[PDB]
């Protein structure tokens, strides 16, 4: 029974606020990652890819804010990583945690009584 | 009679001056809600998803032309009889395009709404948000031609201000429109509080000899990123525990508290945008 309703819950959170925090963050994520790969002239991080990965590691807790300078304008290159971590880690995590406190407060019942007919299944 | 059209009812309430006791409420009388979702099913979805499409392909062509950009000098750049460079000459000719369009819809909404200076950065977040994202394109469009490299500085701040523009779209769809409204509620209570608290704090705690070198490191404890040992114990431990363990779980705590109170208000105002959405579709 527990472990059950417990399951019931992860695949509830798991199709809706992963689902609505997955997309707004990999818009965000998308938008400032292709800004700063056109801001940087050269070098390791000039690829889509690595500079995502490298704006990924902000939401993981690994974020460097320094991970290059090959670019002009510091200050562009700063404006918007701070833009990035603020509109991201500082506002839409926790916003995904208050929603999900909120899921869990509504979805007791239906939670159980969904593992009631997984089992009667 | 005088609801669907005429002052009509639905265009008194969608273009209220942001003081109207029950602006977001009026929508939900019996007539009006059935009347917008008739008209949103009808004729309204299929606009607004041709607007979203074309919007997406906008923006897809604008990173595409940004990405290769070429990187020789005091622009302008000379194009040469490749095949690559006449998609990409093509993709920022579009680009510009899209931005002076962008530029005159803002002109021509401040122009027939007349917003009173209060509503205009009240309300309406959207049309200055784009307006802005348009100003910046021309702007960088004004510096290319005037052999600047900052053009790019603006450049990079119109791609970033249109792909984080692409969450106006989520209204035409419930789950999603509501979870923006409420992304927007978020911004303006509780970040705006938490910003300025935090901001005192971190400035207090900063005053490696220079301010802006002090203030990157003490906020790289905010983003689980802090040394301790960059470069005193008791001062970084005070800030540790005031902003890192005590500020930002009470940003937590209330943005729990908001979500639980704005459930109803954050439909509302959804079901408000909407219906702007589909008179602004009737009228153009
Ligand atoms: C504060 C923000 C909240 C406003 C908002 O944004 O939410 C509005 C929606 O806006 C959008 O388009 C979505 C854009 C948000 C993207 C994330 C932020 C990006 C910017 Br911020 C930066 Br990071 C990008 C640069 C990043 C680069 C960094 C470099 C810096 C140099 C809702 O407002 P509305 O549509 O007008 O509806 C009103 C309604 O009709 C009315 O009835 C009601 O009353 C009002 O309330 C409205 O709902
Ligand atoms: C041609 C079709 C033009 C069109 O129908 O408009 C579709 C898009 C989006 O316009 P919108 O009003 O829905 O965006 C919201 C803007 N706000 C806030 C001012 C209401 O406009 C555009 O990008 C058109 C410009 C893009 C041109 C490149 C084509 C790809
Ligand atoms: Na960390």
């Amino acid at each position: 029974q527990q472990m059950g309703i417990y399951a019931v819950m992860i695949e509830k959170m798991i199709l809706r606020d992963l689902c609505r925090f997955m997309f707004v963050y990999l818009v965000f994520l998308f938008g400032f990652s292709t800004a700063v790969v056109t801001l940087i002239e050269d070098g390791k991080y000039n690829s889509l890819y690595s500079t995502c990965l490298e704006l990924f590691k902000f939401t993981i807790g690994m974020g460097d804010l320094e991970f290059t300078e090959n670019y002009d304008f510091k200050a562009v290159f700063i404006i918007l990583l701070l833009a990035y971590v603020i509109l991201t880690y500082i506002l839409l995590l926790n916003m995904l945690i208050a929603l999900m406190g909120e899921t869990v407060n509504k979805i007791a019942q239906e939670s159980k009584n969904i593992w009631k007919l997984q089992r009667a299944i």
